[PDB]
């Protein structure tokens, strides 16, 4: 949406990774992971609309990209259960975050692009 | 060294990532993460001797590489709290699991190299 | 533009890589590299308008991303002279190609996203 | 093994990339690429003994990893012709150069690990 976007690419096919489930959690006061938002990537491999400026407060967030479910639906047995992307957000004020992930059956890469709006 | 090894490289300095704390967890029947093994990477960026064949049974494992503290010790501002690598140990495949992680302040990749002696 | 786009990210700063020079070559009949197109990445780290559907014929192309010039302008001494991305294009008909590159001082990654228009 | 080593991993199969042809060139005074050294990766994905301290003088070097043929031998359709790694050898820094390449059909990364004995 505005504050948090996720974009996933498939390194085997050289294509957007479509229909990839994404779960976002936020660390609570008791140090447990509270469900914060979720969704799926579109045809373009992008997931917009996860949250709002209002809801996306300071905190430690975990973005779980369900890579195994993605590869299995393509008849592939991958190594990882999911990608995890854990980071502190907005601790110097609001930012826009794009979490990019590149997927291969035994590997993935991830990159944060952080903009000041 | 044997069943499980972790190797970490620093993409900013073109070096092994030395003295990086690494924690391994095993998923418990109640879906909590139980501490399993840990250590710090060597001068060569490697962490050997985390577990044994006997101890390393099939199951879901999480490897956390404490990248934020690594970068902070170098006076470099990082994005991630840590790199996570989550996977299922399988007895069908090759016997050796090497988790390799390539670190940048706002990006990391990880690959699993699964081999036989 | 339409047929060939280049997008570059900075893994140290978690930002688009701005003002990155890009040179594209095409292998000639005599197996030498003919200059084909060039440009620079914009504020968004993207380079559009390199070529047209008419000019972008079948062939072997080389996309040179001038990473050393990029890092030097930021006071950094990197390892690589430039990224090279060499590939056969349009050998099964016209496609759209996006060449993505992620830059660190001692490392880079690249990924092709290929669409059928 | 000594001054220059090349190591290659397969991100699709989670293995060393075996029997991969690797060519090293040195830039000549007329900006042509002169063949310098070559070989094929071992069972461990490594290529040692390319050059000697005596032979490996300062200059610009290009390492070409013949990835297209690697993937074709596995019946996997690749994007790149080859992976290129271009850099300047420097006597000021550490004495050992390890070029590591992580391969996917439509993506590759490469990092330089520059160390001392
Ligand atoms: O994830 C990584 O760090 C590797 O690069 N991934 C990129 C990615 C993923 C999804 C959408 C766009 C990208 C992208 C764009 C430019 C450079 C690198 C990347
Ligand atoms: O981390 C990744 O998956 C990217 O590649 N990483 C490699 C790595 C990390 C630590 C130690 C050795 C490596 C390595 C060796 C050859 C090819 C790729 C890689």
């Amino acid at each position: 949406k505005c504050p948090l976007m996720v974009k996933v690419l498939d390194a085997v096919r050289g294509s957007p990774a479509i229909n990839v489930a994404v779960h976002v959690f936020r660390k609570a006061a008791d140090d447990t992971w509270e469900p914060f938002a979720s969704g799926k990537t579109s045809e373009s491999g992008e997931l917009h609309g996860l949250t709002t400026e209002e809801e996306f407060v300071e905190g430690i967030y975990k973005v779980e990209i369900d890579t195994k479910s993605y590869w299995k639906a393509l008849g592939i047995s991958p190594f990882h259960e999911h990608a995890e992307v854990v980071f502190t957000a907005n601790d110097s004020g609001p930012r826009r975050y794009t979490i990019a992930a590149l997927l291969s059956p035994y590997s993935y890469s991830t990159t944060a692009v952080v903009t000041n709006p």
